[PDB]
């Protein structure tokens, strides 16, 4: 489910180039999102539990995204 909700967020954010000429965004930058959420985390640390670290890192890339 987490994966299919961050191709949903690049795609939609690929995407968003239509409203403005100024939206250009690469692979590259959504991966960093992608690579904060999942590794420089503040939430995440100190838990050990995966179903919580999950939710924390799919609410975590919706805000951070």
């Amino acid at each position: 489910p987490l994966s299919t909700a961050c191709s949903s967020i690049y795609f939609t954010m690929e995407s968003l180039k239509q409203i403005h000429f100024l939206y250009q965004y690469s692979l590259q930058f959504f991966l960093d999102i992608y690579h904060n959420v999942l590794y420089e985390n503040p939430n995440l640390k100190g838990v050990t539990d995966h179903t919580q670290r999950l939710s924390i890192i799919t609410k975590d890339l919706f805000q951070v995204a």
